[PDB]
């Protein structure tokens, strides 16, 4: 029932477990957020997303502002009613996908203009318009509009981009705050930049803390630097952020990356023929599964593993059948939610370090 | 609980309503059978197919004998356990799709040899092998292997093909009967041929009745002759079949075709951006639905119409999202099951002629 309340129930090292309370529901942390692109978590009904244990989903902004359009979604009642998900939704700012999926983008201090990847339509995106679009969609957790930094990045370019990002973070803060219904009902997260440079991460964290946000993302990672480098940067970056607010690592979702990131103080993650299993991923298209009657994973509690075999799913995926996508997706998102649950429980019980060890021994065996 | 028992509970004119009792369940007639191709009713879990009200599904034989293979399905426990549908399955003989989807087919009195449409693999299909494959899949209702007749067809060619079909019907009968487990647990339907020729339909019906089957299909229609011609042929063809056994019209599923066919004594049908509504079909991709908050149909009891709007489904289909296929398919199969229910109830209440009238007035308004 409050607009936003993050409470930490238990800790182990840098790891934390707790809850974020919002108007539309409670979010258990560490949290994994399935991703909705074009107002759908691909191949799943929202009731099925919920059934896997998800407390919140991410809505990509870029595709919705192109199709079906933010204004139209607002006229139709907002994203939650449009897609039939009534729990929190975190929306991205749209900047990532502009720069990664759009064309003829022209960047400047005001923002970015671009042509979409689908048509030739002209479009504009600034801190102000991004916050507006997230409002029109009815987002619960709004992300500040930033300027991401390619990897690798020179210190000068990483600095310029981080600085611009902090200027846009203030503009984001003010746009959000000047819209009463959004300010009163949603939350706003700021994004830390700085590439792999500690001094720049520090300056960014300081700037963001000065402005003040409900949560802080670590942006700029998982863009080519490798897990070792990513963890090294997290080692010094996450402590710079306010302890008492949630920490979201953008673009990170491999099971092992999630475990090590939680070990480094991260609280929120998203979804980035592969099936996850506690013994490591499998590619279900491999011929070795064509007569395998076992479920995708031997322990998994999901409906898919209760009800269908590897052999059947192998057949469906090789045949390009939609049910194959449906089943593979339900299992994988369930597997991630079970990972998060095991993480939450082990932290609450002060045995997370052990969990991490055990998980890795078997997942890479 | 018996292998096969068809009981007629009520009649109106040539229309009948009742039940087929089989080991795996009861089938309400007139029945609409969703089609499973490659061991899946496209984009639906079997629990969802059931939820729409389906009592039985059709399994296409052709694709399964190519992928995943009949022998493999039998090793894995049969089609019902492979795909997770535990109720009756009617399997087609595979002949239709050979001739329509395969290559280098060489026909003869023994059967057909062909190369599949996917690979270059060589294959053979006779009455005996078709019955064997249906057994390997664990079919509850087995279709005799026939030689369908192109439309239009000359009387000589229609006669030759019908005669061959009756010879193969006997071979089908004997193959089925000589396999104890199949004979004791499954049912066998024969197929009437003869194109649009009354004398040939009569000879075929006689031949099939002499051999004896658990049910009789009307084959050879819905292959280009138009609804008027189709109904004209049904007018004289269906009475030639045994009254006390079910009558299956192959390849017929338009809602109006179903109503008129039931009016002519047919008991079983199958599935052949279009959404069915009681006011006629709509194409949900039309721009007129982009901000339409109404459900696909205003009366439909399905989960889709409870939970999502035209506008949302329009968006999903235009975006090529899998959930769009999922939702459109669940609604359409539910709509057909509701049509069948209204048909069964109106016959039981002696008001089917009125239902038919009313249905057509509004569906074509
Ligand atoms: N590189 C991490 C990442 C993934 N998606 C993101 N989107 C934005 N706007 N910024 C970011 O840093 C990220
Ligand atoms: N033309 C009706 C039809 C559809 N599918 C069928 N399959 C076979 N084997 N014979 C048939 O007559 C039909
Ligand atoms: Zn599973
Ligand atoms: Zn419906």
């Amino acid at each position: 029932r409050p607009r936003f309340s993050f409470s930490i129930a238990a800790r182990e090292g840098k790891a934390r477990t707790g809850t974020i309370e919002m108007k539309r529901g409670v979010i258990r942390t560490p949290a994994f957020m399935p991703v909705g692109t074009a107002a759908t978590v691909k191949a799943l009904k929202p009731e099925t997303v919920r059934a896997t244990g998800a407390d919140i989903i991410l809505g990509n902004t870029y595709h919705l502002m192109l199709r079906p359009g933010a204004e139209r979604i607002a006229k139709l009642g907002g994203l939650h009613s449009f897609m039939g998900w009534d729990r929190p939704i975190l929306t991205d700012s749209g900047g990532y996908q502009v720069m990664s999926l759009s064309s003829l983008t022209k960047q400047s201090e005001e923002g970015v203009t671009f042509k979409s990847h689908l048509d030739g339509s002209r479009h504009m995106l600034s801190p102000e318009r991004s916050i507006e679009i997230q409002h029109l969609l009815g987002s619960d957790i709004v992300m500040a509009f930033d300027e991401c930094t390619p990897y690798p990045a020179t210190p000068s370019r990483a600095a310029s981009s981080m600085e611009r990002s902090m200027r846009w973070a203030k503009r984001s803060r003010d746009a959000f705050d000047s819209r009463k219904e959004q300010a009163e009902n949603a939350a706003l997260f700021g994004i830390q930049q700085g590439s792999v440079f500690e001094n720049l991460r520090q300056q960014s964290a300081d700037a963001l803390a000065e402005i003040g946000f409900d949560g802080y993302a670590v942006g700029g990672l998982a863009v080519g630097e490798g897990q070792d480098e990513m963890f090294r940067v997290l080692d010094f970056s996450v402590p710079m952020l306010p302890d008492d607010k949630p920490h979201y690592l953008m673009g990170v979702g491999k099971p092992d990356d999630i475990v090590g990131a939680v070990e480094r103080g991260i609280d929120m993650f998203e979804c980035v023929g592969q099936a996850f299993t506690w013994d490591g991923p499998i590619n279900i298209r491999n011929a070795r599964f064509s007569e395998d009657l076992k479920p995708l994973d031997s322990e998994c509690h999901c409906a898919v593993c209760q009800k269908w075999s590897r052999a059947y799913i192998h057949h469906l995926i090789r045949a390009g059948e939609i049910l194959g996508a449906m089943l593979m997706t339900e299992h994988n998102i369930a597997f991630y939610q079970q990972l998060m649950q095991k993480i939450r429980d082990s932290i609450s019980e002060g045995r997370f370090s052990q969990f991490a060890q055990d998980f890795r021994a078997r997942y890479f065996a």
